[PDB]
């Protein structure tokens, strides 16, 4: 139901591995995920 983002979040240029846990952590949210992906840079592994 949220897989439509798992490619749109990946297509931003990121790996699917962050995508999953950046969507689901942000409550499968488009806008909030493009904030966990693009604003939560400060993070290793």
């Amino acid at each position: 139901q949220e897989k439509e983002a798992i490619e749109r979040l990946k297509a931003l240029g990121f790996p699917e591995s962050l995508v999953i846990q950046a969507y689901f952590a942000c409550e499968k949210n488009e806008n909030l995920a493009a904030n966990f992906l693009l604003s939560q840079n400060f993070d290793d592994e």
